[PDB]
């Protein structure tokens, strides 16, 4: 048996959610099955309880902010980031000031929910004192910040900006891993390595469109060197080109080409431009829920870390 | 109206089903958008506004908008004429109504059947004029000083609308229909003339905006072509079919003899590859199509007359084809 | 009367979001014009208006002639239909709705060692008075099940709240009742016993025989409903993935691609040339090849098509895939002929 | 039968959702019987003001139910549930028949408009050619049991009858129906729909009522004493809601020329008369009976003129507060309850 | 033939106006609540209309009686002499409409640069009443315009200000007005609609008397004591047990060695409950027991000059 | 740093509205701003909304002076630490039990005591006894007290009751109230099973009482209306028309009556009516407290000697002699 972990509650969740559906691997209850994969378990869990159970082994996998895992798994060996970055989940942990200064002979507080990094940070370059708190109003009422900046757009609301080096950490959503469960619980390793391939094919068609166009041409050869000498149309190794037929003097002859080519989605407006101009027409765009490629460092990696 | 900024803005309605509707066809473009102000990083440097559908078109008068997307309803209430503003897409296909006048099945509008009788009635005269309940305190009194109704005063009703006249608030109602159900429910019938306007949901931009402002037409541009390329698909399948054949020209003639399997420009044939005695043969050819929804079924059976088998129908997020005159028209109305 | 298609779905529960999941994964998508309102419109399919309800009135309703079609879990439409046979399943299997209505009793005390239906009818506590209590919801079923199978002192009732509970609080011996997963029933100390199910239930695509035959349009509207189902069932199913692969011509390429266990596709891969430009000279130095490759296989596939050189792994799901008719509409006109 | 269950508990009846059930813990909240919910998912609750009361919330239909098997032994519902699910039976005894809530009449309703218009009577709709066991006369209701009996009973025979779906005043705008069997109020609905209520078209009056099952009463120990403090606080109660206390300090010599002032007034008589008592203050350092004190009850709808009254002989510092419950001479109700037990 | 009293549908102003009348024992009859119609039956032909408060004011320019916050009905009201306030102040809702800045060393609004270009830019929801403070303040360079307190750091402030704690987490002479609930009738039907005067008058005297009620405890004591007089001369030594007009002593009698006598006496006083505490413990202090508690619905007493004041207001 | 009192109360379930309802009902009314709030009726006092855990943990860090919390909250967070003291321990609600329970069935069909638990083999060093808890801190306690040390202790994942049936646990350690859900999931209580018995609770610091000024004194205001209140609840007043020629043979009837006492006796006072032009108190009328669960016998009672008219009305506060509550407290704090 296989048990993975997600986030209950929150966007994070949602958004996991969110992304299990767009990789075709669908989930009152709270535990659930992703069939798909062979022996694959859910459980629906606020992502400290995600850290506290992988590291007690009661969960194999999770998918957690990086700010979770630093500070409730505290740098503990166990623990394996198997993808440090799924893209979502975006923010910094990171404190705020108003709009080495000697106030201070022991008898600087700063209001914050992580109990835990904010004492690590003083040790690299820091007499500060820790408290919990509208946490973003304190600097305000004299409560004392060290909070997640996403946006920004509430330290602009409570009169507060960042400093150079204020950003203790950098967090997105994260595959993480039980180190004692890979080595020891038959199963689990494969299917993780399965996990980080389809995040990682899924993050690369996120990504892309296919796009199919019809083209005027004389031979698939002349088409092709029509759609080559186009910028953005590369393709990833270049355009598929078929024959399209039509009936013309009651007889059919391939007056047209198809192509096929992946085109960046953030590419896709010129793209068409580009079509346009070398008379493409009936453009088809759709996406993709995978890309497979070659794979990255990141198996060779978590080997590396293994052993 | 005079503000240096540097992003093209885009209001968006934020309550009502306008609003989920305008997310999902956002969401249907591949469109995601990241309080009440968000980003849609696929357009560059394109911000979206939630906004009440009479507060964006009150911005886009004041210039804290630059595009909005809002029902043709809210828009020429609102908008009163104004010729600033410019319908880009004028039939977004969803918000789909008519605001038209209602009157009684009963009483003396039994054989009230047209707006043209209804004029003609003596019961109402400067002293006790027609009275019509409407949330639409501005159209009303326009559509009736167009066709010639002399007497008719506008209130706006307490509660459900639809129940003024069986109370006696009214002798009829101004109102939108849909499918015509709430008119059926209250003894309520439309006239011949009685629709005052076709509503859907519209692009509609600033013309000051378009003009002045570093970037928004250009934004403007590439969302009237996304949003026309979006319908144009949502709209067709790809269809993908194996066939058995010799060459893939015979089955392209053998495709093209049935009369909905034409696709855009002609079926795509390619050969499909199989083991047989130990020995590769291109004993099968795949042809792509695209079919309208509409034909699908339709389209399926023919598929398998001709010999097809394993149809795959999947859809699509654009499809762009030649540019529509909804461009050059625009462009003509800016000169 | 009438001139549209009327189609009954379930108004709430679970049934109901997952019909209209179906529904929108079939590109099927519900105008709902009012969401207060309990009609809407499903344009892709001519003169087609749903009509939410529950499953109890949709059955009522198939029967007085309101609905022409309906779909509605197996279980229901035995209860409520009683197996009124102008109420006719054309798709028995969609797949959702999972579930088995049977006899759960104690695992502990006087039912220890009973685990089949015959040794519960064997023992003796059971007699004119005092007879084997039954709790369930299924009012026609219970008593029809019992009365068929030799179990002749059985009294049944609705109970209190937790169904799964009655037998703890005393209020009954034994229920019947819907399991899934079983768990409920694990979690209160019950279990099923060998022959026990009175039936396996599914969400199911049901008609009226009067519609069918004597409403224009019903028939061959339940034709598509039928075609479009399967179709999607089988899509859901495959993946469509599209590999480059160098090589010389495209049957070198596709004699590797079918060496491959796994990569045979439904009838073999598509293969069409790849251009990309190498001196200033354009040429088909890759191929394209497309397969459709069962959902359960992806992964395995994938690693088998990187073993034959195949690089940029397009994957990407299906609505439909139409093949052969099954032989549900023939059963389904023999079912009419008479 | 639950009528063998042993069980030291008396079991009343609740109405679980409506506005029945609202208005119904209302009720009991005014009557300082706070029902102390265990758990709130719970469907049972208890009332421990009164020895060995165990409410049940129920569907009001499940009352009737569970009082006709001996699962309930009292209940609180509206007198039209009583007659469509109690039919009639002769063992549901109502023990108060107008708890003063729940007011509502069930009623025909016809369009205002149309062949109806000068259909006003009920045998006036029945004198009309149109309905035939070809054609009846389609009246939506939700009411499966009583539309039957009612138009049997009034020379009305070729009708149908439906369950309408969705908003049952509707049903014959919209052509499912051509006319009503339905619960009126206010009428308010009755006149959004262009519909009318017709003489001889009231089926019932109802009100919310107090009733017990006679097996349980008679055969289950502790049933008839508690629907007996059931009955006697719900009189109570009404009775009070009903009147004020009102006191009033006074100028007066003695207490009997204060009691003369008071009972002069016509709406300051009280129950039985004022109670005068001395209202002592201290003057220059002695204390003396300078004021009285006077107690009366004012119905509430008396209440602004009493107070006029108590100015012109007078009274200051008139307070005014409410009671839960004023308890006089039995009413026959009980009586009659055990003249319908034997 | 009807009267009809405008309450507000929405807000804390609706909750606090059903609790209002709810503790006055006027309930209210909500036959439909979906509905907008419901009726006080306690007073004769009174009927209570649910909507937004300026929509009272709007009715009640177009109603007879209605109950809203002073600054819609200044705002909306236009200052008009139809709107009649009978009662100022019904004590809820209360707060102040004032002005808060960041602009740090400027405390009145005096000090509050300001020309034709850039002028006072505030943002605000007054959009009738927002001219008149600074037009007749002075400042000729002001021109008005969501999340407000956040207006100064995302670019003064004209606000509602109750505890304050809002405009804390983001001057002397900004207050445009204080503001609570008021008991509004307009002179239209006061002067020419029979019935609207008489339950104006009504419902004006309840509304005082349910306010000084709310107010006050009744204290009823039990004291040992040889004579009614004695007892009397203990309560009124103590400083704030004196009640209105003083204690209502009665007997209290007891069963002793199988004969009754009235060894009690039974003291009522009305107490302040700002003063129940420290009251409690000087009935303690001569030798009270047994200190029943309870609240009130109304007190009634002299008519306050407010009718009067009402009627100069009619003639 | 601070200056004023703060006052912890629970922030969500029953046990919070029960919390805020008590305080309403003793004019102590909560005026919460938005969702910290504050207390005006005593002068000077803040609540800060807290879950019941947080609120002795705040207790002990010394950012709290009061708390209401269930007794059983108390007693597993707080350790037993002396420097919390319970002001009331009983303010009448979130009445529960913390005790044992085991199943019917099985081993533990003849098993129907603590002790007898204890005489039960199935448990070694290696398989001990599976007792699925909430409670980490005190179930442990609890056993070392009379019971083996072969248990262990679990969280359950889930609902607590069924981990006996699904084989997680062999007992639970749970609230009971009712018993409904033991007796659902075929559980049962032992005799001496009960852990501890809890009810809602007033709580106070031992340093903020000392040395915090202004904390003992608004700990005395609300206690005072908390216990009076309490009593309140408690009693009816109830007053009675008697028909009599003077007032001590009145209260010679309803002295003869054994449950009309009331506190001290009752309030006799004359009632006046007009019998010929004349007026005469021919009536009398009588004041006494009864208890609510006395009232209706006492009614009947009232009926026996003639009583009529009989005005019954509940009570805000009953305030007697001081209770022993305050000067034990004191006698803790060492006055
Ligand atoms: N041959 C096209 C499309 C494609 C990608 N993968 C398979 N086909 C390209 O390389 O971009
Ligand atoms: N060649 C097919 C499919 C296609 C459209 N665009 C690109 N390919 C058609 O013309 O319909
Ligand atoms: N011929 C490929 C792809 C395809 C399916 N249908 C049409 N083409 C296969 O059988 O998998
Ligand atoms: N004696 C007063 C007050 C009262 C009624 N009952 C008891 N006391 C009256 O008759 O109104
Ligand atoms: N006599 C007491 C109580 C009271 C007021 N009104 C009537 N009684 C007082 O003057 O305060
Ligand atoms: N004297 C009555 C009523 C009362 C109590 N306290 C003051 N009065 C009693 O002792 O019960």
């Amino acid at each position: 048996e296989i048990r993975l972990g997600l986030p209950s509650k929150g966007r994070m969740s949602s958004d996991t959610l969110d992304l299990l559906k767009d990789c075709q691997l669908s989930v009152r209850q709270y535990v659930a099955q992703i069939p798909q994969i062979s022996n694959l378990e859910v459980w629906f869990q606020r992502p400290k309880d995600i850290v506290r159970k992988l590291l007690s082994g009661d969960l194999d996998l999770g998918i957690v902010g990086l700010d979770v895992l630093t500070e409730f798994g505290q740098g503990n060996e166990d623990l394996i980031v198997v993808h440090e970055a799924l893209e979502y989940g975006d923010c910094r942990l990171s404190i705020a000031i108003p709009q080495k200064m000697p106030q201070w002979t022991e008898d600087l507080r700063v209001a914050t929910g992580f109990t835990y990094l904010g004492p690590k940070f003083m040790k690299d370059n820091g007499h500060v004192a820790f408290s919990t708190a509208a946490l973003e109003a304190a600097p305000a009422m004299g409560i004392a910040i060290l909070d997640l900046v996403s946006s920004g757009t509430t330290l602009k609301e409570n009169n507060l900006k960042e400093i150079e080096g204020g950003t203790v950490l950098e967090s997105q959503a994260a595959l993480v891993a039980s180190r004692r469960s890979m080595i020891g619980r038959k199963g689990v390793l494969e299917t993780t390595h399965e996990m980080l391939e389809r995040l990682e094919a899924h993050l690369r068609a996120m990504g892309q469109f296919t796009v199919v166009a019809n083209m005027r041409g004389s031979s698939a050869e002349e088409v092709a060197e029509r759609v080559l000498s186009q910028p953005s149309l590369a393709g990833l190794q270049g355009p598929t080109v078929s024959p399209v037929f039509c009936k013309r003097d009651g007889k059919v002859s391939a007056d047209y080409y198809a192509i096929v080519i992946c085109v960046p989605k953030k590419a896709l407006y010129k793209s068409i431009q580009q079509l346009r101009a070398i008379g493409g027409s009936g453009v088809l765009v759709s996406p993709l829920t995978y890309i497979f490629d070659e794979e990255t460092p990141r198996w060779r990696q978590l080997l590396s870390k293994l052993g």
